[PDB]
């Protein structure tokens, strides 16, 4: 029932089944897990690949020496199980030094810092393949209002990226780049906090055609936005360059949830989008197994990530495959969304009576758009109760 | 004490002191007022000028001959009381033919129609001296995934945008526009819900320079966001065209309560950065005198506006004005955060062992930060304790 | 497939499918329904009866003659169709004078009246049959905090809840009260604003016995609560007489949609408890059909909230009989979550050394409660794919 | 100016000024602190006093001989400084036996684990002087549906609060408990999630008078509720046993932010009830530095909690003998809220044709309440700008 393949692309960070349960009001209910165990675990599952922040792989403050060591054991079981690195990033906010922010920290020394250690990563995750490296400023935000001229950080912001944008460039490597948005926490607020600030600080970039969006689920509706409208959003602008998969109860803490739990009906109207839309990027899956769990219910949380993808996928297809569902849609006038609205030009529509002065508002007025009908084909179909 | 002038360019719109007091669970609570009166209540006051969608001045339905008499006695009272008219917009949102949107109605006749309406009312704003013409689509949007494909949508949106902007290049006007966004709330969820979609989606018009935004504080405070962090994107990116000034207490209804209610320390950095900025449109204010009050409290709740604006200001100009308070932001390194990380360039900064190999984080990691004490002379001012 | 009889006892109010789409931005997009027309078409649909406000079935301010014809005409329906009036209800919110509340308005004699208002209703009700008698105070808050002193408002709701209360006893009705809360909308804060404030309000009322709650499924979550949660502290209290079910998408304007709408995990954890519990009163729908909807599309609405309650109740039956799942609760230890903690009594809990003194706190702490497997399996029978 | 005295009564917990400031995405900025040194600096501060958790004070697994020592060096920093010690509490969260809760875990031997703990450190609140003992259920709730039968779980936790109260009563102990709601955090969902939800729990235990409420600022707003309102209920019932003050931004993670950070706006209308109520226990700040800050800062925040309540109460008094704002009072008819509605009895109010047959509605309904005028007021005396 429902078995994932690396076909279907696949992929979980090494933070989030190592997750080891670490909150704010309370201590590790894991231990650590050995990178290398937990690829073997999940091409057992059938995942496609895993991701890595540097400090996940290489423990922070580690010699050349031992940096080697711990790339090659890792390289080691990759080659063992046939296991992929699509995406890479940069931890820039566990250690204190980053408790301001990294590209946009008040002190510049900070700043430099941040913008080396990030390099010396690029140039990891080109080594194992990666073709996405993502960023997700995390510190960047401020609790108090004073502490922080945004203007000056947004300067700040687009230097670092820019210059980024630049060494790839020089280095001839074959990788882009993905802004991941988040609202708040850890601080109180967040620079870029939602898909539609990303989107619009890339445009300002000098090379914006290296860098897109990483959304996630739960981030979105941390500010109670539909995550589908977001992701379309981010598919017309043509910047979808990655994803991250996962579930959310509301406006609260980030939650991290495994992919389907929190809000379901909203989970089936994105895969309904990204399958639709021919997305061809990895389904990565940025969760924590609840802390409650030992380590066969970390492995039961990560499976039920990709069952959940695949049931869902099958219902979508059966949706949009129904040959009720598509009258139903012709019903609604979806058919008419997608034809232009004055392809005649500015002039004809000026001049086209019916369009004005002879066009009858209480008869359209009084069109039912029999929206709630296909919203219940919707429901039994995702319910399997047709 | 505190007396606004016309020099302080505060408007208000038609529909706001005339608001009679309906809401979904209530009949109106108060008559309708002539556009004529309030003209003349709001000069009194110190207005400088007011706002108007077309159906709030020229009832819908209306010949050619009451347009022409409704619009004479409107530029008769501008005439005896010194008022302007800097920003006009359109009613999209009422009429029941609207009731699946204008711009994205899934009726192709009906997105014509909301074309036309709104081509007409650009004409007689011009006539009457705007600047700025400003859209809300309140009903673009959804209730459940299936009514609304939002790609389409989008592609239709730019349409009608790019239409517009041919239309008024074509007749040589002097006006720009404002796209003002909102998270939810006529529909389920609204298209460019936040101030950085809307920024995002400008950029893919034919002629983004005729395009800004329009923020509200309590639109993007219904998403949870930091309503002057959004101002300052805005401003980064050259696209505040004009403001909506009002008060909401959190996520819920848009309450639209007068300026300075609601989020008060979120008000004082607001007009903190405006005026830092030399942000030198009109301030609006788009607020709801609440329906408990009769017309007396209707010209107070108006005049609290204006107050509020002016207290803040004087606030906020003696927070940057005190010596102490421009040593704390030295303290806390705001001036460190203006200047580039990285003026030497790429080359440099990889050569440049102090900022990897031979930096000390743990140093670097002890600094404080220093950011509440500032917070706390920033209360001290607000307060008017020192 | 899943056809509702009129043992099921689903009820609806007349103000559900009688909703004409006024919403604040917008006028009706339906014409007015004859009160006779939705008891006959709801009765074809398979529901078991109806509820009204006072003023959705007699006009504000009928006459006694056109009052009798109205109930005359009512009752005429309900004896044609075998349809019930569970419950009844009084608009104190929709008419001018109770624009600052009912029960709580700070005029007096706008008090006195809202008590007479109701006592007039509560005969009618008792006339017709009702068990219930609900009291939604929606206009009882502020929008400023110097408004309402919050304890003597508290005074005067218990004031005017002990006086119905003395009326029901004088006149031997067996009827009894359900407080519905709310946490805002349309007043900015509405007192008792959740299932835990009411049940807290209604322990300090002369005859307790005589109230319980009605608690609405969108209301507790415009507070981001649970609502299975607050519906068990409900059922534990004793105190869950009525409920109102229906839909929302998080915390925002209460959206009304119909049941299985919003959260739909939610509504499942629902169903399982009604059901495990067994609750036996109505199971009545307070929902709005969407104003983008024709006639057709009201009752197809209506339909569907039956329809996806009848759904959920054979899943959540189909989850409690698995036998993988009564084993997951026993790998869980819902079973002794059951047992007492300290049957033996305090004095024994004090003397027993393997609670404290030989407690092994790391064996117990290794232990994993197994719940993701858990709910993995719920989300399996939700779906329909086990 | 604004100088805090012992006579303010303002305390402090040591896990306050002592947070380290690990978060969940990052490692301590701090080193820890000796309560003997919190003691003397919060001393030297103005503070009146200081609460603990047992394991603040007395390290997990400390032997008896550890044990007494660490009690004896605290109340030697007692004795020197004259500080006292109104509340204490238990850590029932931190370690990882009570992932799944305390008094509500699913196992019963950690339950009865977390009795005994509890026990134990009643003992040594009543040495130490305290007269409150407080409750926070920070891992009583659940993730997901399946994982806690609530029903269950409240009969659990009124088991354990009963069995506690035996205790204290056995004892001869003169301490009440007070029980601290929040809605979630670190739990998906907490039991008990807002005060009206803990006050009706409260009326079901078998000595009801032992038990009140810890409400927190922040907690509450997690929920967007109004705690003015909330502490207005408690105020009501006779139940606020002690009260925590900090600053929230809205509905998102737990902030803890300095007591006037925040919804400033609220704080005034809090410090308003609580000094014209005449509330006489402890002013608690429950707040957490941000980790921004090295140990100049913790004070700085530390020292602004008690001078924003100092400020506040100032402009509370102000504003309420203001002869303007008593005149006010009465035009919005405050004086006639605290009359009783039918001091005359049922009887006489149904005999009174004035509260109905002759009762002019639309003229009561066109009468303003002034609420914005008096709002106005209001704002001027908080910002010294009348
Ligand atoms: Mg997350
Ligand atoms: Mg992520
Ligand atoms: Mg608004
Ligand atoms: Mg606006
Ligand atoms: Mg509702
Ligand atoms: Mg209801
Ligand atoms: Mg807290
Ligand atoms: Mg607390």
């Amino acid at each position: 029932n429902y078995q994932p393949t690396p076909e279907d692309r696949f992929t979980f960070g090494l933070w989030t089944v190592g997750w080891q349960g670490r909150d704010p009001f309370g201590d590790a209910t894991r231990r650590a897990l050995d990178p290398v165990e937990s690829v073997r675990r999940l091409a057992e599952l059938g995942a496609h690949g895993v991701t890595f922040h540097d400090d996940d792989l290489i423990p922070f403050g580690s010699s050349d020496s031992e940096r080697e060591e711990h790339v090659k054991r890792f390289r080691q079981a990759l080659d063992d199980t046939g296991m992929k690195v699509p995406m890479a990033t940069t931890n820039l906010f566990t250690h204190p030094v980053f408790k301001d922010g990294g590209f946009t920290a008040n002190d510049r020394d900070v700043r430099r810092y941040a913008l080396r250690k990030t390099i010396r990563n690029i140039d990891l995750a080109v080594e194992l393949g990666a073709e996405t490296y993502v960023a997700w400023g995390g510190r960047e935000g401020a609790e108090s209002g004073g502490a922080k001229d945004v203007r000056d950080a947004l300067d700040r912001m687009k230097e670092a990226f820019d210059l980024l944008g630049e060494y790839v460039t020089s280095q001839g490597y074959d990788i882009r780049f993905a802004i991941e948005p988040k609202p708040n926490e850890p601080r109180g607020d967040i620079l870029l906090p939602t898909v539609g600030h990303a989107l619009a600080f890339i445009e300002r970039l000098e090379r914006p055609e290296l860098y897109g969006v990483n959304p996630e689920v739960g981030h979105e509706q941390m500010a109670g936005l539909n995550f589908p409208h977001g992701i379309a959003q981010a598919l017309w602008a043509g910047k979808l360059f990655h994803i991250d998969l996962n579930g959310q109860n509301g406006i609260k803490y980030d939650q991290d949830l495994r992919f389907g739990a929190g809000d379901l009906r909203a989970a089936f109207w994105l895969v309904d989008l990204l399958e639709s839309a021919g997305y061809s990027g990895p389904r990565h899956f940025d969760f924590k197994p609840p802390r409650t769990e030992d380590f066969d219910g970390v492995w039961a949380s990560a499976a039920g990530c990709m069952r959940n993808y695949l049931i869902l996928k099958e219902r979508a297809a059966a949706f949009r495959a129904d040959p009720e569902v598509q009258e139903a849609l012709r019903a609604s006038r979806l058919d008419e969304l997608a034809r232009p609205t004055a392809a005649d030009g500015l002039q004809a529509l000026l001049d086209d009576r019916s369009a004005f002065e002879e066009f009858d508002v209480d008869a359209a007025a009084a069109r039912g758009m029999a929206f709630e009908r296909l919203d219940q084909l919707a429901m039994d179909h995702l319910l399997g109760a047709r």
